[PDB]
């Protein structure tokens, strides 16, 4: 099956395939990236100069033979970073609605590649965003991302049509602390990289400003902070900074009026007069729904803050908590786009683990609403400090950003865990279901729990529990397995020595399962003598376990070895 990420919004496969020559003739005027890009592609065919054909443009363009070709589809495709992408059997058809639409029409081309023969299926894609702004955020507490980390996972952000990077590091002082002051000489060819690796990937670099914890508002110091403010800014653009975020989240003043004040100067006297800048980003002190509301009244700051701002200011929010345990349905948004006068953008605090950072979260979003899309213009993932281990959940993140009607979580996952863990991937799902709940998520290993909670009512009632005691062995014999051949296989290293202390963890919770059905099985025997050895066997399991500081399998599989003993 022909297989595109994130999931376009049409697809039709067509009968036929076809090859290509090794000269190619491009006919495209055409954005320099989404252009360089399709030569790379070629190049991993050469262009030749006369008459097989692929047309590669805008709408922008208006290009003749392109736009001649194109008669046999038709085009209701009207959003930003839009595209329709054709192949038949020889011509192939790249026509987005804008630079980026173009951009991310390549990357879907550059997945439809069989490579010997290089063939190349028939299909008609129709593809466009639910949501405007699709974002990682660097926003959890931690150790930050390194350089090498960054531009890592800005390229994966174009490779799957994410479109931003929220720059917030916790711990970089001159988005902070030292919001005021521009960055130094040494930091710059630092910076600029990571600008222009995001431009090359029409990939927004966001940057995030956190004056909050000592601006002044009031008098000439306020002036002054104001003035500041602009400076900063004004550096930012210098390097290249398009995109700009203040944020209030995480300080002490509570006044809404004032904050959302300066914003409204800010978005009047800098972002709006300053070429190619786009909308300012906020997130207000009361960021989660729960903290806007007392009872059915709307609380001060919230009033005041939303009254105040002005519209074309994007809003973020967390859901109804700091961290949703059962996701953000429709109304939910409703409730908050309702106070807020427009659509908000979704600060989604999963895989983010910094509360829980010895439990990795390794599954796909869950429980979004699949139609968030009609009050929510923004999906933003926060994801774990580490950052390897923070891609499956961020994939899944982009696909849900991507196409969140067609959206399918375990389906998703799926995919994501063939991208990131390739030939080990069934090892690796193996070893993930058991570590993707943590304050929110998709529950662990939901069918071992069933199966569990089953055995437990039967054993009460001395039933037969075979079934289930087999059920659980399978399970806890791949448990036993996955480990060794994950170390020995995994491609991704980065992944494997993040994941390591985890997989080891995770053998030893196979080999206590395994004991545990042991004890279970000397019961039913009545073998005094037998259930006397493998409880002993048991416990130095235990022990084992509860020697290593991560934790994986804690809610399902860790619960049953207890209770056997």
């Amino acid at each position: 099956d022909i297989s595109i990420y994130p999931t376009p919004k049409d697809m039709t496969v067509g009968n036929s395939e076809f090859t290509l020559e090794d000269s190619v003739n491009i006919v495209g005027l055409a954005d320099t990236y989404a252009f360089e890009l399709l030569k790379n592609m070629l190049t991993e065919i050469k262009i030749n100069e006369s008459e097989y054909i692929g047309e590669s443009d805008d709408n922008i363009e208006e290009m003749e033979n392109t736009l001649e070709e194109m008669n046999v589809d038709t085009s209701s495709i009207s959003k930003d970073e839009g595209y329709v992408l054709v192949t038949d059997e020889n011509k192939i058809v790249i026509r987005g609605n804008d630079e980026t639409g173009t951009f991310y029409g390549v990357k879907s081309l550059k997945q439809l590649i069989k490579k010997n023969k290089v063939i190349l299926d028939e299909v008609v894609i129709k593809d466009e965003p639910s949501f405007k702004m699709r974002a990682v955020v660097e926003g959890f507490y931690g150790t930050p991302w390194s350089q090498e980390e960054r531009l890592d996972q800005i390229k994966m952000y174009g490779e799957y049509k994410m479109n931003a990077y929220i720059y917030a590091p916790k711990s970089d002082p001159y988005h902070r602390e030292k919001w005021r002051e521009p960055y130094p000489a040494s930091e710059l060819d630092r910076m600029k990289e990571l600008i222009k690796t995001a431009n090359e990937n029409k990939v927004d670099f966001v940057f995030a400003i956190s004056p909050g914890l000592d601006i002044k508002f009031e008098g000439e110091e306020g002036e002054a902070d104001f003035k500041a403010l602009i400076n900063k800014a004004e550096t930012l653009y210098d390097m290249g900074v398009r995109s700009f975020a203040i944020l209030w989240d995480d300080i002490e003043n509570r006044s809404g009026v004032q904050q959302a004040e300066v914003l409204n100067r800010f978005n009047k006297e800098f972002i709006k007069n300053k070429e190619g800048v786009k909308p300012l980003i906020t997130v207000p002190v009361e960021y989660w729904g729960s903290s806007m509301f007392n009872g059915e009244e709307v609380k001060t700051y919230t009033k005041e803050f939303a009254e105040t701002l002005d519209k074309d200011i994007e809003v973020m929010w967390t859901g109804n908590d700091v961290i949703p345990p059962n996701g953000v349905s429709l109304e939910d948004a409703k409730k908050v786009s309702n106070v807020y006068n427009r659509k908000m953008m979704l600060w989604w605090n999963y895989p983010v683990n910094d509360y829980k950072e010895d439990k990795m979260a390794l599954g796909p979003i869950y429980d979004l609403d699949r139609n968030l899309d009609e009050e929510v213009s923004g999906f933003i993932v926060n994801p774990m400090r580490f950052s390897d281990a923070s891609k499956i959940s961020t994939l899944t993140g982009a696909d849900y950003g991507w196409n969140s009607v067609s959206y399918e979580a375990e389906k998703s996952w799926d995919k994501a865990i063939e991208i990131i863990a390739g030939e080990m991937k069934e090892e690796f799902k193996i070893f993930a279901n058991h570590s993707t709940r943590l304050d929110t998520g998709r529950p662990d290993s939901p069918e071992i729990k069933n199966t569990i909670d089953s055995l437990w009512e039967k054993w009460e009632a001395g039933s037969d529990i075979s079934l289930e005691l087999s059920n659980l062995q399978n399970e806890f014999s791949k448990m036993v397995q996955v480990p060794n051949k994950l170390r020995s296989n995994l491609e991704n290293k980065a992944l494997l020595n993040q994941l390591d202390s985890h997989l080891s963890k995770f053998e030893i919770y196979g080999n206590a399962g395994l004991k545990s059905i042991e004890i279970l099985q000397d019961i039913v025997n009545k073998d005094m003598s037998e259930f006397w050895s493998d409880n002993f066997e048991g416990i130095k399991l235990l022990r084992n376990l509860d020697g290593i500081k991560a934790t994986i399998a804690n809610n399902v599989v860790d619960p049953f070895i207890r209770k056997v003993h």
